[PDB]
């Protein structure tokens, strides 16, 4: 790819406010699935265009989830953690009960699964 997953992640991070936000996590999800589906260059191009159009970087990421085929009805990744405390502070107000068939394109970034089995969905 013209761009690596790490470099794309860093370009997206360059534009995002704060640290450990729902959108940082979304960047990670996007770069993972994009690397796996060989979509890194299309993702990069779409991100660039969205920024040029005047979109917020957050909106650009969302639009990526809506336009890039790998994200269509794609299940959010499950992230195993010890306790809710392992969830970044800036994500703590973005947690919600997990529905039966969550989809990334619908704003379900990931699902945090606690050791005790309880789940929390990261929602935008
Ligand atoms: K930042
Ligand atoms: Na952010």
């Amino acid at each position: 790819p013209d761009i690596s997953a790490k470099d794309l992640r860093n370009i997206m991070y360059d534009h995002l406010p704060g640290f450990g936000t729902a959108f940082h996590q979304l960047v990670q999800v996007i770069c993972k699935l994009g690397k796996d589906s060989n979509s890194l260059d299309i993702i990069h191009a779409e991100f660039q265009a969205s920024l040029a159009e005047g979109d917020s970087p957050q909106c650009a990421l969302i639009q990526i989830t809506k336009r890039v085929p790998i994200f269509q009805d794609a299940a959010p990744p499950v992230i195993h953690i010890r306790s809710r405390g392992d969830i970044p502070r800036a994500c703590q107000k973005s947690l919600a009960p997990v529905p039966p068939s969550p989809a990334i394109d619908a704003g379900w970034v990931c699902v945090f699964q606690l050791q005790d089995g309880k789940t929390l969905g990261l929602k935008i």
